[PDB]
């Protein structure tokens, strides 16, 4: 295609979204247009794009792109965004730390999109100036790392805002040993409010994100139960922890103030507005500060509503955060996040929010990747600029090259046939991979007949898509491996509680020599693969803890298959562990009466023992 | 030997003690006497042997067996104790339960010994009725199974004392997500004080050990800062420790009232004594129980004399704890167990004490062996019993079979040359074992070629021990391999920190090709080595842990070779981790100037990711 209107900035931006579109021999003209967001109009090779906001540009000629593989000669597009704002933060501190190539292309895809901005939530994985244990072998990142991410999105017209934390959080960071740190502490994740070290860290902070061009910083500043409780009230005593929210908050907005910085914040500690001189302190510091509502589970507008309307009490600039999910293990669960955006979006146009932020979460590892949710962010996309899911396969194909529908079925390995839909969380690709074989703390979670053959056929249908998945196939061999692999660990493991059951040892013998082997390697080539994907889209750092995490579970399959062939070969009389009668794991779906449940906290899953406590 | 005096009970021990003893063909008459603890007196053949407590009979014919050993004839040995009761406690809380046949060897050495009681800290351990969390796949013990140790115990004349927690540090249990569960906590490792269903619970607790012979039980009941902190405070508001450690205390000693129960305490509660209504309660409560003022650590008799004086202006019912240092990894330290040995031992006879028991903790995974402090224990045995060490060496072969001094070399892996004598808790057996190969969290903290050297002689010295050991021989073993490891793996990690310095590709290749799969190999036969250990002395449940710990630091070696060959190859053009700047781990000895450290936690010592956190 040939263009008339281009700035230089826009020309090198097309250049590298070239392999995205498929323009084909067309002329366009561009024109600047407050009157709607996107206008696309033209006929017979000549079209004319018109956009509001320069980023807008991108999703424009998406929509062309789209409209001309369609088989469309004459367009005719008009789109008018709910939103002003609309972002994607991924999540850089659960030891996924975001490599720049992957960035860039994250950057790129959410363009097409028609995101206005990109956030990095950064707990101590940034760098920080005399503080030398802040994000140590974590893969920080650096100044120039961050400039170099934030000056690619400002190629596309596109804000960045770093998310960051100014109070709790910051797990990794506070565990070192050492005086200049532990000094730092109140207890548990949580910083120590009124200690001037801290607040010296905290300027580092933004003395860190001063060196960016943006002055928008989102500080956290969620409101934990223990704050006040540790080191603090050995210091000073008891304190109402509303009151140190409100004294740390100021101090923390004194400084980004010096810095000229504008804050967004979680909206938690201002709930009480929705002793005399405490309310008022909250009064003033709410002036100062954008809210932000978060929620990511809710599945009927009229409970968005409702909070929308509680927060609108005590300010209208409130900002809306909803969720792509993707922080349940290695698979995520976009399906959910469809239902969850229809509703949201529906409140959000009622209510008039003019930002919303699509979170990335990756709790507890970081073992999703960082591309599945693709689906999810085109979806809020569509929501925001259209109101509907009409053209979401036509513009996904500009944005992946793929098939939204196959793309989708990247959460297989959490769709268990008939689960409710409306029930977040529930993951057995994590917990049936993590569990034990010989003490299987999930077994009674599990249905091992139905849910094997589910992750068997799901295993075969992922095969096929990443043979057509062109760049991304590694993320759906990824899946196909695990789902494989679950099948065949659920085989064993609820095979192994029958035959021992019913004293039949030949059926032990038969999966100690050749089922057990089988599994051992198939665990092995996933975890290669998992590397793969890993190096692929991230730092080193963090790898480590999977390397753990997998090196464990192979050395307990290992002692599953040396303990059944003692058992087998008359060495020992009984294995203890099969002797133990099974319980429920949790009971937090006990209330809707599922078999399924969430359970997302790796050493819980993987052993009754201690593992982390002294 | 034959016997005139003996009861049927004495019959059936000497029975089960005679491979121990070495009496040979002689005549023994038996006399019980309150003028001194133990007497033993005669000349060709035939001696008497008079005892206080009968207990105190099986340590009477050890110093015969062993006065005979040295050759003599005549015989005039009498001993007077310092402490009416002298008692080891085995941790069976932190993953390692002593298995029964372990038990018992036990209580036979330590009847040897001339200890009065055997104790098993167990805090989710036991089984209650009506809690099926409580110790679920831990292998908590079922009456019948405490049973059999008391009784055992019983056949020597020793007292059983069961050491539970009755508010905190409960970890393994309150980690269930179940309501029935959940409803008890206060927060972390807490009981909710106050909730009537935590008074079921605790009343459970009683009615297990009802079924014991013994009315003697520590409650523990130290004081946790978090107290009233958590689920409390929220409940209730805040309110002062102290008074709600009374509230809580009070319920407690009711129940053990009502079940016959006397209760013995850690006294730190206590402190405040040496608003108006609260003192009382704390001066009522103090008559209820005994007080035992723990010290592992000080080196000085006068520092223990203050403590003691402190504690005997509340109460003149004041035990002491001391300290079979076990709980620091895989090796044990029997040296520095001695050293304060010696100066508490001073201290408790200046300060009458009536009652010394010896705690033999397992922090973070249990893995020194059971048997790893039996020279500690005849230590503290020698100095109750006669004031000093001069025969340690001739007692402590009729306790074990063998050499008291060969047997102090279990603990070379700590014994570094030249650390302070005086300074506890330096562990590099454990930090040096667990740290990474390539992110050496603790490699500022090794000395690479004296450290190394060190370990590969002591793998030395430790290989010909085993081979003169006995049934002892495979702790020795253990720490043989333990030894051979850590010198290869810090002149692997030390090494490729080098080559990797000044790009010597070379070198890195020859540790890839050669020193790498031998390290895997010797961790691999480690592990082997450390299961067969394991299973002599505990259940089966808890090894899972270590199966963790080893499978994860095995694939991390895995992950170095191949991350190094990718290099090498030129397939990376540099390894991110070897680039990153070390830092101090800690600062715990920094005020000593030492080089070598304490860390004791192993989710901190095998990566700075994050691994238990959400």
């Amino acid at each position: 295609a040939t263009f008339l209107g281009l700035s230089s900035k826009q020309e090198k931006a097309l250049v590298r979204l070239d392999k995205y579109l498929n323009l084909g021999e067309i002329a366009v003209s561009l024109v600047t247009d407050s009157a709607t967001s996107i206008k696309v109009e033209g006929r017979q090779g000549y079209y004319q794009v018109s956009y509001k906001q320069p980023h807008q540009l991108y999703r424009a000629l998406a929509l062309l792109s789209a409209a001309l593989r369609s088989g469309q000669d004459e367009v005719q597009i008009e789109e008018e965004a709910a939103y002003e704002d609309l972002a994607y933060m991924a999540d850089c501190s659960r030891n996924a730390v975001l490599n720049l190539s992957s960035a860039k292309k994250m950057i790129e895809v959410l363009a097409l999109m028609g995101y206005s901005t990109f956030e990095l939530y950064m707990e101590d994985t940034y760098e920080i100036e005399n503080q030398p244990y802040f994000g140590y072998f974590r893969g920080r990142y650096t100044v120039a790392e961050l400039q170099e991410i934030e000056d690619y999105a400002a190629d596309f017209d596109m804000s960045f805002v770093p998310c960051i934390q100014t109070l709790a959080h910051l797990s990794a960071f506070v565990k070192w040993g050492i005086k200049e740190v532990q000094e730092l502490r109140d207890v548990e994740d949580i910083l120590l409010i009124g200690e001037e070290k801290v607040y010296d860290l905290i300027e580092g902070m933004f003395q860190t994100m001063a060196h960016l061009h943006t002055r928008k910083i989102n500080i956290g500043m969620d409101e934990a139960h223990l704050v006040g409780l540790g080191r603090y009230l050995i210091k000073h005593g008891f304190q109402n922890r509303s009151l140190l929210m409100c004294q740390h908050l100021e101090r923390v907005l004194d400084i980004a103030d010096k810095y000229g910085f504008n804050c967004q914040m979680w909206s938690d500690m201002f709930f009480k507005l929705m002793p005399e001189e405490t309310r008022v302190y909250l009064d003033r510091l709410k002036e100062r500060v954008t809210l932000v509502y978060w929620d990511y589970y809710q599945d009927s507008e009229e409970k968005y509503n409702r909070n929308f309307q509680n927060h609108h009490k005590i300010s209208q600039d409130i900002a809306f955060a909803g969720g792509a999910w993707k922080w349940i293990g290695f698979t995520p669960h976009n399906h959910f996040s469809r239902l969850v955006a229809i509703e949201a979006n529906k409140a959000c146009r009622k209510n008039q929010v003019k930002e919303v932020i699509v979170t990335g979460w990756g709790d507890n590892g970081g073992e999703t990747s960082q591309f599945s949710v693709l689906p999810a962010l085109q979806i809020w996309a569509e929501l925001a600029y259209r109101n509907d899911l009409k053209k979401v396969s036509e513009h996904f194909l500009v944005s992946t090259g793929l098939d939204f529908d196959d793309f989708m079925k990247i959460d297989l390995a959490n769709l268990l046939p008939d689960l409710p839909d409306n029930l977040s969380g529930i993951n057995p690709n994590r917990y049936v991979l993590y569990q034990d074989v010989l003490c299987p703390l999930l077994e009674q979670h599990i249905r091992p007949e139905k849910d094997k053959q589910h992750f068997a056929s799901s295993a075969q249908q992922l095969g096929e898509i990443s043979k057509r998945a062109g760049e991304y196939a590694y993320i759906f061999e990824t899946q196909a491996q695990l789902n494989a692999l679950l099948a065949l660990k659920i085989s064993i493991t609820s095979g192994i509680q029958k035959a021992y059951r019913n004293g039949d040892k030949e059926h032990l013998s038969a999966l100690a020599e050749k089922d057990f082997p089988q599994l051992y390697q198939m665990v092995e080539d996933f975890s290669d693969q998992f590397s793969r994907q890993w190096q692929q889209e991230n730092k080193i750092f963090g790898l480590d803890t999977i390397d753990i995490r997998f090196g464990g579970l192979l050395k307990r399959i290992k002692r599953a298959q040396e303990r059944l062939e003692q058992f087998i070969s008359g060495q020992i009389d009984c294995v203890e562990e099969l002797e133990q009668e099974i319980l429920p794991f949790n009971d937090f779906y006990k209330d809707q009466g599922l078999t399924a449940t969430t359970a997302n906290q790796w050493h819980l899953i993987a052993t009754a023992s201690t593992i982390y406590t002294t």
